[PDB]
């Protein structure tokens, strides 16, 4: 029922439609002037305001997000996410993260049953809150908020800990 095949980022936009659309929603949320690209002022601004990140936490992440690219398009963001090690996380690795970093043991049995993996992280991180609420059944607003922000951090800037 399942086979392992080499796919391109473009092909995966179609196959992982909900993940791509999540990445696109995140990008629109960060793209404050709607230019279609995220600049260094927008990305740090987003960290500062929407992710409530202190100055000392931002510069490392700015560099990871941008590199030498001063203007991150949706395609750029999708490509970086598509290529990321975190997208490859197993269900096991994802549960390890929920326990050790996010501290949300209450959602673990749902995550395990649904067999979701690293590919779900953008949907966790999406400013459209319907997936965490309705699909995973996370009733707590506080819990959703915390998973969303931790997922954003990992989707946008990679895992570090
Ligand atoms: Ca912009």
């Amino acid at each position: 029922v399942t086979r392992n095949v080499e796919v391109t980022a473009e092909e995966e936009k179609i196959r992982d439609k909900l993940g791509y659309e999540a990445i696109r929603d995140i990008h629109r949320d960060m793209d404050d002037d709607h230019s279609g690209s995220i600049d260094r002022n927008e990305s740090t601004g987003f960290m500062k305001e929407d992710m409530q990140m202190r100055g000392s936490e931002r510069t490392r992440r700015e560099n990871k997000f941008h590199g030498d690219d001063d203007a991150i398009t949706v395609d750029d963001l999708w490509e970086a996410w598509f290529e990321s090690i975190e997208r490859t996380w197993t269900n096991e690795r994802l549960v390890e993260w929920l326990i050790n970093d996010v501290n949300l043991p209450s959602i673990v049995e749902a995550v395990k049953a649904k067999k979701i993996d690293g590919k779900i992280l953008p949907r966790f991180a999406s400013p459209n809150s319907d997936f965490l609420n309705k699909e995973l059944g996370i009733k707590s607003s506080v819990y959703r908020q915390k998973l969303r922000l931790n997922s954003l951090d990992v989707v946008l800037f990679g895992y570090k800990d």
